[PDB]
């Protein structure tokens, strides 16, 4: 594992990439690792915004698939076409393995300028693929074709920033603390159940349903903590409420505009904790995992504005359930355990943290209530 601790690289906000080759000979591409897809997906074709991609004539041990495919996201599309060849991860395990890759020829705002990536790296389950589930994700290519345990662990690391992928089983050198596990309630995306949230130690005492409504998910490949309306207005009240002593434009809060201090002086102590509690592996039992304001404000890297610090509020609303993304997943370790149907918490090497409060993970809780948080069945 020590050959795999910090494969990982990104820019602020620009998304967590790996270094992988494709075809024969391997071509290099830095492909950007996302828990909330299941494509493996690298440009094929000249871009604007690409500084490389996959020259599929160059490669001798490319086959055609003859099936194009069509994804569409919320912001950006892209067209390509399907076909296998060979992948590996030259920082990862030792191998190299055949794999589904679309072949992206065609697109319009998908290709971030100076993202540093060129391609996705769906680890989540096949039922989200597309075209359709037939369509087998590279982790389970892997699994099959090699000896490699059916588990990997993310460790993201905030900041220019970085951290470690690790493939096949779990570092103890990246974490510290007891490693807490949620159960993964259906493999799509990895859906878990958040069963109680606090905000600086206060229940939002919310009926629990609604923390999953209508599904919760761990998606590395969205920036911010995303949360349902009647959450998230909640969520803002109470960070309102603690952070009175300073009042910030409307457009801060819906994450169209900046609040800038003088480098060095953000207050964060005027910004309260955010604890979520997951559901635990044992009925009733749940652990916390607590959230500080270095993670939910988001710095924006701006030479022109670097006499200070500036940020952007990484907490929004979603119309398609809440999302804990990166700004949630940053100072933890995180262990996709695909074998045994769970997902490891752990405070990381890299954790946030000032003089007066630590990011942290925690447990056990009990709860008398025995409502079932899941949204649906
Ligand atoms: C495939 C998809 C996608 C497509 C294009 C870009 C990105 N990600 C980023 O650029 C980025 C930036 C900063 C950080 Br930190 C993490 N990631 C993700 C579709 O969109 C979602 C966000 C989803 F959930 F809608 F499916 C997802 N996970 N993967």
């Amino acid at each position: 594992f020590v050959e795999m601790v910090d494969n990982l690289r990104g820019k602020s906000g620009q998304g967590y990439y790996v270094e992988m080759t494709v075809g024969s000979p391997p071509q290099t591409l830095n492909i950007l690792v996302d828990t909330g897809s299941s494509n493996f997906a690298v440009g094929a074709a000249p871009h604007p915004f690409l500084h490389r991609y996959y020259q599929r004539q160059l490669s001798s041990t490319y086959r055609d698939l003859r099936k194009g495919v069509y994804v569409p996201y919320t912001q950006g599309k892209w067209e390509g076409e399907l076909g296998t060849d060979l992948v590996s991860i030259p920082h990862g395990p030792n191998v190299t393995v055949r794999a589904n890759i679309a072949a992206i020829t065609e697109s319009d705002k998908f290709f971030i300028n100076g993202s540093n990536w060129e391609g996705i790296l769906g680890l989540a389950y096949a039922e989200i693929a597309r075209p359709d589930d037939s369509l087998e994700p590279f982790f389970d290519s892997l699994v099959k074709q090699t000896h490699v345990p059916n588990l990997f662990s993310l460790q993201l690391c905030g900041a220019s920033v970085g951290g470690s992928m690790i493939i096949g089983g779990i570092d103890h050198s990246l974490y510290t603390g007891s490693l807490w596990y949620t159960p993964i309630r259906r493999e799509w995306y990895y859906e878990v159940i958040i069963v109680r949230v606090e905000i600086n130690g206060q229940d939002l005492k919310m009926d629990c349903k609604e923390y999953n409504y209508d599904k919760s998910i761990v998606d590395s490949g969205t920036t911010n903590l995303r949360l349902p309306k009647k959450v998230f207005e909640a969520a803002v009240k109470s960070i309102k409420a603690a952070s009175s002593t300073e009042k910030f434009p409307d457009g801060f809060w819906l994450g169209e505009q900046l609040v800038c201090w003088q480098a060095g002086t953000t207050p964060w102590n005027i910004f309260p904790v955010i604890s979520l509690y997951l559901m635990g592996e044992v009925t009733n039992q749940s652990f916390r995992i607590t959230i500080l304001p270095q993670q939910y404000l988001r710095p924006v890297e701006d030479v022109a504005t670097s006499q200070d610090d500036c940020y952007k509020f990484a907490i929004s609303q979603s119309s398609t359930g809440t999302v804990m993304g990166a700004v949630i997943m940053e100072g933890f370790y995180v262990v996709f355990d695909r074998a045994r149907k769970r997902i490891g918490f752990a405070v990381s090497a890299c954790h946030v943290h000032d003089e007066f409060r630590t990011a942290a993970v925690e447990g056990p809780f009990v709860t008398l209530d025995m409502e079932d948080c899941g949204y649906n069945i």
